[PDB]
């Protein structure tokens, strides 16, 4: 009896087995669960906005879109595990059904599957950009969680660097992966970085004053400004550390934020940055590129 | 002074900052904490033993050892936080001091730093092997977590394929990385897979009999044999489900496993596998290599 | 002194004492607590509906009703302890007030008091039926607990067999206890078994739609259908394993069940079973019995339309 | 699809299935686990000792022994669940492996299996005795649990009545089941009641001084004496209420009980009871029976001197 | 090295050091925490109301008010830690931030500081009243804790005597301290005792029906009445023993108390006591005192109608 | 019905009831338990030593002894509650049987009963000294607890004055309450203070040469000296913050204490103090008091 078992073990050692579809369906549970929920789909619009300038074939666009979607969904899974959230897109979080271990494993597995997808493009530069983007994203996530846990308020420059590490990396990688097969070889990166900063700043106001950040202890842009500009009071720190859900705490925080006139400061920053972005877009058009209605639509569609 | 700020932000957008040491130091906290504690360090012996046949320079050996050490330590962090452990190498786990999210981020960051290090060898084959090994490791870890959480006892074959995915991948990657700059191009992979299987089985035996697997609900070789030898008895599986810390339950589990004669089965299994490994070694030496005392020493060191 | 105490003990050994009323009132605490809360009382209507066909005297009817009520309440106590519930009939459970040991003891004591009450009828058949019914009830409860604890989804046939063991036994015992003193000696067992299955399926459906089963991790008819209809998807099985008390998880589970079309399956099942039950009722009446409005009313009260 | 399922359900309603061995093995897990552990088995010797006087065939003896063993093991399971114990016979309790619900269901199922086994003897007297014994056992267990939970110290007479209900019922049932087929129709009940009282008192003494009762907050014979002899001191009762696992508290409790001189009281009590039991035995032998060495050996084994 | 240190030690022995403020502020942490939070301040109204009949100077009034405030706050700290409370005056308890030993020490230190402040009035009678009042308070607190821990329901008379010791002592001491310098030398003590009893009963009523007493297992007036009127029912006692935090158990307890009709009993009790207090007030005014609006106001404020 | 109960309540208000013995036996229960265990009764010998000079009647001596015994036992109860101890005089602590609330109430009740006993002496001075001594004791206990729980190491002088507040107060009170009826009227107080400090230092020394202070976190004289010198190596501090009972965690502390040679420090300290105390006894002997060898016997009996 033991001889047959040992022989089978040795034979499998000589000839490794083949991966099956059922096991892959087991390992990709949380990923599919979070992918089934409909979303905003901003990155697809961002990608098709830049294709009027580049004009690459279709299959390359499909591959890039697939890679970006995979990476974004995996990042969402891991980030929700880290921040201890409770809802996402109006539905329960993935680890409220499957657990922490399964969700973490699924996210990492999706990362490496996405890396496997890039190798079929046959370009070392693609591997280089992929690795650098992933390193930047992990740096940004680590700094965000470190600041949240240690209760040390960052300055504006540190927060902007963290945001450029955490959010703009995917946009920059998506734009750089398209330029491989294009005949246009200008430099689009500053525009993409500015757009990422604008997007992140806009989604920190429209989350409070059309408040889960207070409940989760987030350090957002208006919160940082309010903390820094008036160090004479220590009520916002205590409110953030309490992690309360009652409406009284949220109302108090909203009243204190309104008192210090932070919202107008955010509005002015966004309006100056938007003007600079429009100037950047205009400057690129005289280098030999046609007008871009879609990029202006994307820029104007969000504003404070 | 909005225009003093906006200018700084736009300047950083056009010219990105540089990563600092005081930030990499805090992103690598748990990694260095776990690396400080010394361990068995078996992989270094495994690498040095195989170097007799390959005979490669020293810088390559140092690079490969560093990569393997980083991968193993990151895997240890992630596995410890997934399995809900309390001690590691006789000291408290790293995630009881720094937290969960910090350990997660440190592990992933170490993965991608190791990927960056491999890129310096200037070889696409290295990237291919690295990606395949990481995919295999994540597959194995996911299968372990699934079986443990949902309470199904795997068969012997499924457990062996799982163990090959989780454990033998690192050994195979380490051996394949050295062969790039080596002049002998035989096939060592079956031997490495068999050695990995032997290592895992011996570890599973030594953990119980010289009991955290009983407390954590792990499925091991003796536990699988004891459960499947008497399918009409449901005592061991219930003990695994309760997840108890009491010593009486552990003593009862050990007595029950001794009743079904599982440890003898494990010993005979390992003996046959060791005989096959020695025959495999002797087969290679007839193709034009020299006698290797180190591999025989490491093989005979762990006999049950 | 020691002599007086020893003499009293020896005398009590020779002549045992008599049971009192205070101690019985102490031992019957949880039973009276659960009995004081008003309920639906479907079994009384079930007994009164079949009495039209049998036409037995009144005293036998009172005795049988009392026995059935005792057994039902004791089973409810034990079941509520085993399933780890929090509310019954809108009120706290008995073991949230009296503890677990007292409730266990009271339930078993009521079982054996009910067995004592049957003995006064002077019929061995009553003892046989009582023993068989209690054995079946314990078998069903044990299988339910085993499946819930070990996390195995039963097949539809296994679930139906467990339901027949756990729920229909009381109905069968109630109907057979009446036939001892009746001049009608036909066979009513298939009808009562079908009625019990219909009762349980309707209760399972009405628990969720119109969600403590999701919180307790129970395996019901729609949950089994939803789990087995898409074996490659493992969301409902994980939701059951987590034992959540949040509303969003319950809403997600209900939406997922609606995606697989389980409630329609349950409705069609119940419709076909009701048709068969009406056919069975009509063939009995052709054998010499009268028309029964009450059985039709109790059958038509539970229509998932 | 739906038609086949409905037809199968209806057919199983008409023809019920058969119980399998695979499910009886599942339901009888804890019972077999506790049965595998060896024990003293005093009841077998108790049955053998009385058979010298009665001289009944062997098959009846085997049946009675089986029934008594089943009842004893089920009562042990339920008592261990209710007592919050940790070890039995040097091994973990059953509900530390299987849970509480499965153990309770197994105990009740074994009760009803034992009741089924009695029915094959074809005697109404057996059923009567069985029901009375089970009622007495449940009364005793309930009274013990109530006193322990509510922190009321019973008097000596109340404790002795509870002990007679809890322990002596099995001995009485065992002796009376043998007398159905015997030609000796004397009265043995006072002797068996006295023997049960002696058994329980000796066990209570040997548990502490050859201390889980102190950890479980029990009210035993020496504890009752120590509490009642000095009503102005409230140290032992507080120690019982704290439910401590430390050795210092147990040593303090033993020292305090030695200060009260309770163990001597227990020894003198047991000595007088043993003398009365021997007198009772000798009274029976002048009515026509022979000398019984076995009962004298059983009596003399339990001397606290 | 060791010839200087010794010199400093002997120097301190010959001339002791002087107590400093930076340590006194450390020893008075929890006291200032609890004193900063605003309160009802009923005792100030009680003192001001009785001053109309006495007409003493202002400095004495300030001293007496300070003493009473310190005593009340220290008692609040000690009870709060004894009763395992979680909230006080809508804010977290002091011992959840500063620890337990610190609050213990602060309470005792405030007791003895208050004793030191009474020595300034230069009167032995003040010391006598202070010692008697503190002894009475400790007796009452001890009896309350004993009854709560041992699970014994006091009778109405025992509860009333404990309340008189626990609550009325402070009022009696406050009135007797003011009368030292007053020129009116009648007996006001029975009225003060009646007022204290009324205040405690009203607080017990308002705590439940305007429920932490249920969570902590306290025995109050309605709870005692409900337990004692139906001694054969053991639901409220068990609810108290479980020490639950759920809302369902509290709702059930309130419904049970309403079934017994305890709140009407409390209301009638308070009404009759109020009438007697008003008659007592009117009796004193016929001996040569003026009309007192304030005492009538504070008496009519404690009406449960 | 209601009328009878209301009449009884009003009658009780008119004529208050009388205290009973069955209630005193319930509130003075956690105390009579501790009073039964035999002890060293050092204070009785200390009182009897000083009576060879004062020559007072017997009744006053009995009263003073009773008062001191009550105060000491109540202080022991409260101290054991505060410091979270497990044993006292080889027996379980009182609050391991009766709970915390009952023991605290018993201690305070005994304090006030002892105060009631002093009033029978008919002397305002007695009340004054009683109140001052109780205040000093509470100050000392509070300062110790604060230092122990806040983990701030004190210096030598503040520790010494805390000890004078905590321990010497009872000795000073006992001696002062004896001089009321004595014709001899000099100043014995500095001798009493020095004797108290010597007693405390000797007991603290013998505690580690006869062990639970390390487990609890007591700041001994050798521990204070060890932390003062070597203002480096935070191991005795941390050892005193792990509250561990393992032999190992204590096997080290004794070695670390012996490394700095604190034994010689304590021995020299106590020898100098003993010489000073002997000299102080000699000087007082010249004012006309008879030779007294009881005090010298009680000083030499506990001497290093």
């Amino acid at each position: 009896a033991i001889s047959d078992h040992t022989s089978r073990a040795i034979d499998l050692c000589r000839n490794p087995p083949l991966w099956g579809t059922d096991q892959e369906q087991t390992l990709l549970g949380p990923f599919e669960y979070l992918e089934s929920i409909p979303g905003k789909n901003i990155r697809s619009q961002f990608i098709e906005a830049f294709n009027t300038w580049l004009q690459i074939p279709q299959d390359h666009l499909q591959i890039v879109g697939k890679v970006i979607s995979m990476l974004h969904t995996a990042s969402l899974l891991v980030d929700d595990i880290e921040d201890n959230s409770l809802l996402r897109r109006g539905q329960p979080v993935a680890h409220s059904i499957f657990g922490t271990a399964q969700t973490f494993n699924s996210g990492n597995y999706v990362y490496f599957l996405a890396l496997q997808e890039v190798q079929k493009l046959n370009s070392p530069r693609a591997i280089s950009i992929f690795v650098d983007a992933l390193t930047q994203l992990h740096r940004g996530q680590g700094m965000d969680v470190f600041w949240r846990d240690s209760l040390i308020c960052p300055t504006e420059e540190e927060y902007l660097d963290m945001v450029a590490n955490k959010t703009g990396a995917l946009f920059c990688l998506a734009i750089e992966l398209l330029q491989i097969k294009s005949t246009v070889q200008l430099d689009f990166l500053p525009l993409v970085r500015l757009l990422g900063i604008i997007f992140q700043i806009c989604d920190d106001y429209l989350n409070l004053k059309s408040c889960e950040d207070i409940t989760e202890g987030k350090f957002s842009f208006p919160i940082i400004h309010s903390i820094r500009t008036k160090p004479g009071n220590r009520q916002l720190i205590n409110v953030l550390r309490q992690k309360s859900k009652e409406d009284d705490v949220k109302r108090f925080a909203l009243a204190y934020m309104e008192s210090t006139q932070s919202f107008d400061y955010t509005r002015d920053f966004v309006k100056i940055l938007n003007g600079e972005a429009l100037r950047m877009i205009e400057d690129l058009e005289q280098q030999g590129l046609h007008r871009n209605i879609e990029i202006r639509n994307i820029l104007a569609r969000m504003s404070l």
